[PDB]
């Protein structure tokens, strides 16, 4: 259905204070780069150009946070960018959440696991979300 | 010491500044989600008000006459009856909202835990993203019985969309 493919984006975040965000679809593959900053230019004019970038990229309320450090950063941006965060949705997609579970219920994949800088940790990040859905979720 | 501290919250509000805790239950699973021992579940001294209002719980937080502390006491001997300090992740599907409300009120608490956490609703939307068939079949506004839904829902996610051994 049209705009379904929208509403599951991920909006993958990461902070450092540097901050870095980048737009996938639903499968992990990159969309679009958006501002690389590094902030105290002030709080607010940072938080001005992430959310222009998210504005043309996810629908209102409708696509979560992601990253492996991610419920620390929603609660670091749920108070210093309130008006960032009220565009997207509450869930988050908790990397380290797949993590954990691909370390007790797979241990043998887990030791073939993908394992500085924001943008840096937001490569990773997809990755390491990557190698867990090729290897440790149903063909 | 892989166990999990399943935790499920009711509170007045989202508003972390003003907003209190009023309903909390905890279970404990091994990895593989296995409960192996009941908590506490404990009622504490417009949505909210019509949700909680059906449900009896803001009857039941009029009623009731555990404090704070002294369900933070009961948690923090429970959790340290049951699992390792440090070691264990805090479980369930609102799991980072209520480990926000739990690191401000419960802070010896969310102490003896792991940093690390297990959201099941992580798995929901990824589920919902790459398994929607299965999604569609997959699984009262009180702490216990949220939490015992949330392992079921886990469990049923681990039947239904991770690789098969
Ligand atoms: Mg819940
Ligand atoms: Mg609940």
């Amino acid at each position: 259905a049209a705009g379904e493919s929208m509403a599951q984006r991920m909006v993958w975040v990461d902070l450092e204070i540097e901050m870095a965000c980048l737009i996938t679809d639903s499968d992990l593959n990159i969309l679009a780069e958006g501002p690389n900053l590094i902030i105290k230019i002030t709080l607010q004019q940072a938080e001005y150009e992430f959310l222009s970038f998210v504005r043309q990229q996810t629908p209102p309320g409708l696509c979560p946070l992601a990253g492996n450090s991610v419920h620390e950063d929603k609660k670091f941006l749920d108070k210093y960018m309130p008006q960032f965060m009220k565009h997207l949705h509450y869930r988050i997609i908790d990397v380290s959440t797949v993590k954990e579970l691909c370390r007790r219920w797979y241990p043998e994949e887990y030791e073939f696991a993908p394992k500085h800088r924001a943008l840096d940790d937001i490569s990773e990040s997809i990755k390491e979300l990557q190698f867990y859905r090729n290897n440790i979720f149903k063909k």
